[PDB]
C-alpha cells in the first residue's frame, strides 16, 4: 500500500503497523508479499530466493516465522532420492485479517487497562 | 498520569490519548482532572477559575465542552436576586471509563477497516 491511516491523533503507515502486529522486518513482509501477489502457488525457498534477490537464510527465517504465525500452510513435494522440500501456501485474505484484529484488539485492551492505573492513581 | 505508553509500536504520553480520544486542550484536561480529584464535589464556573488560576472565561469553555460530552453533569445553584449559576459533578468513574473505551475502541474498529481494504 504505502496507505496512511491515523492512530490516536498520530500518523501511522498502515504497513508499519502491520510489521508491529506480526513481528516482521521488511524483509519477512516482502516475503509475505510475494507470497500474497501469488495466492494460489505453492513456492519453495530456494525458488524465492531466486524470485527475489536474496540469501535462502533469510527466506527460510521469514518463511519460518510466518508458517508459526499461521500466516502460510505448509506442505511437502517428496523428492526421487526419498527426501522432501517443503512448500508453502499463503492463507486467504481473511484467515490473516482475524490474525491481525485479534492483535489490534489485544493493543486496544491494554491501552484500556492502563487507563484505569491513570484514574486511580492520578490522585 | 506523566505515563507512557507503546500503541502500535510507538510511543504515547497516556495524558496526550486522553487530550485526544476526548479532544481536550491543556486547560480542559485540568478542569477535568479538578472534578475527578473530587468526584462528589459540586461546583460553580466562578469559584473553579479561582482554585485553578485561570480566568473565568476559559473555565467556563471547558465546562461547557465537558457537560457537553457527557463528563459532567450540571445542576443549578438559586441565587436571592432571582437568578442562578450553574454547578457541575463528575460523572460515574465507571462513565468516564466507558466514554474513553468506546472511544479508543473505535480506533481499533476503523484502522481494521484500513486493512480490509489493504490488498483490495
Amino acid at each position: 500500500s504505502n496507505a496512511m491511516i491515523d492512530f490516536a491523533c498520530k500518523e501511522f503507515k498502515v504497513e508499519d503497523v502491520i510489521k508491529c502486529a506480526l513481528n516482521l522486518t521488511k524483509a519477512d513482509l516482502n516475503v509475505m508479499k510475494s507470497f500474497l501477489n501469488e495466492p494460489d502457488r505453492w513456492i519453495d525457498t530456494d525458488a524465492l530466493s531466486k524470485s527475489l534477490k536474496l540469501d535462502v537464510s533469510t527466506v527460510q527465517r521469514s518463511v519460518k516465522k510466518l508458517h508459526e504465525k499461521e500466516i502460510l500452510q505448509r506442505s511437502q513435494q517428496n523428492l526421487d532420492g526419498g527426501g522432501y522440500v517443503y512448500i508453502y501456501k499463503i492463507y486467504s485474505k481473511n484467515q490473516i485479517r482475524n490474525i491481525i484484529q485479534k492483535i489490534v484488539q489485544s493493543w486496544a485492551d491494554r491501552l484500556g487497562q492502563e487507563l484505569k492505573e491513570w484514574e486511580n492513581g492520578g490522585e
